[PDB]
């Protein structure tokens, strides 16, 4: 399977945490942003809308939005271990809910948000000063999180990591390496802390958010 | 089932088609945003994320995001109907991925460069003129939906409509009702009329939209 990414890119790091739990193998294809590689005709043929990352399956299946990947993945290629699969992504609807409600919160708000605000302070104008409107928004969604995770050892619940804790520590390892003190959200901390410890490729997400932190 | 809603949210007519699909009768409450309904300490204890949609179920269990609601409803309340569940949201891992990867495209993409732009204009903090990047974001976001829906009837493909375009037919919706000129979008404008023809609650999320279109008066 193909996999074009970087390194340095929080959802390429929640599949690739994702792919390492369910036990397959990813053939690494580093797509170079900088140098338009998304934007080259081979690219934009497989993926119109040009973005990282992106999973080529064997039988030629074109999938992208990471989130989408990491279910594709606990789906189609962790069916040989049930019980994995099941503290993953839980069957039931109930307590799949609340992990899907994760991932859609990681997507549109808590990374949002961080994108919203570091992303001018390392491309374009580079202001190091940071919009007091963005930080606000970006504390905000740290305080939902805090609050979720109040009495819960993970995000969307239950006993074990689900795909919403590993989309979210990717997402909360590229706000530690932009120099965020998470240390002010204590249950984040926490539970920061804890997954980093047991999830499994979570030291590569260490590795790859610390390329990201080149930035700053 | 309580339901924390506005008709001219986009989010909450997603879940209003979704559940008039799998014959899901929702006990609708009104949440007036601009009073601060939403910022009501009753309200904030059931969603701290102080957000619509919100459906609250028959055993109290609290749920918000749309697109989760969406999925919650055909998994659970759509399982009495195995074949209408298939066609709203396909099983297959591949056909799934799909309808999952449009989902999310409607939340972080589509209808994510529709807010920046236009819900400014309904708190009052419309800036007459303003930055091309966010016109430019809302028409490469309408140009990805036009390409997906090339050569297809529906957005994640099949011969079905999913809850990928229930979520995508509210987004559109508003594009329309908020003035966007859809027509340099011939696929899109294709799908909206013939999806909006078929799928159950269609009427309300036109009714819906109107009322924020009643905001860009
Ligand atoms: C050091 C690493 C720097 C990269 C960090 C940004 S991730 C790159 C970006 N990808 C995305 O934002 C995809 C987000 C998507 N919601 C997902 O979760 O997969 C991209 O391809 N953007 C280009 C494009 O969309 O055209
Ligand atoms: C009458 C039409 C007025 C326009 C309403 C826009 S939707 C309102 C908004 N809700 C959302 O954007 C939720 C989006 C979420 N991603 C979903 O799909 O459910 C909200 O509750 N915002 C309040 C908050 O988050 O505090």
């Amino acid at each position: 399977m193909d996999f074009y990414y970087l390194p340095g890119s929080a959802p390429c790091r929640a599949v690739q945490m994702t792919a390492a739990a369910v036990g397959v193998e990813l053939n690494l294809k580093l797509t170079n942003l900088m140098a338009g590689e998304h934007m080259k005709p081979e690219f934009l043929k497989l993926n119109p809308q040009h973005c990282i990352p992106t999973l080529v399956d064997e039988d030629g299946f074109v999938l992208w939005e990471s989130r989408a990947i990491q279910i594709y993945l606990v789906e189609k290629y962790g069916a040989h271990d049930a019980d994995l699969a099941e503290r993953l992504y839980p069957s039931d609807p109930r307590r799949r809910a609340v992990v899907h409600q994760r991932l859609f919160f990681d997507v549109a708000v808590l990374y949002q948000r961080f994108a919203e605000y570091y992303e001018p302070q390392i491309f374009g104008q580079k202001v190091p000063v940071g919009d007091p409107g963005r930080l606000r928004s970006m504390e905000q969604a740290l305080e939902f999180l805090n609050t979720f995770l109040e009495g819960e050892q993970y995000v969307a619940g239950g006993d074990d990591p689900t795909i919403a804790d590993l989309s979210i520590l990717a997402t909360i390892a590229t706000y530690e390496v932009a120099g965020y003190d998470l240390r002010r959200y204590e249950n984040v901390q926490r539970w920061y802390e804890r997954t980093s410890a047991i999830v499994p490729g979570a030291d590569k997400n260490v590795e790859g958010a610390k390329v990201f932190g080149r930035y700053f």
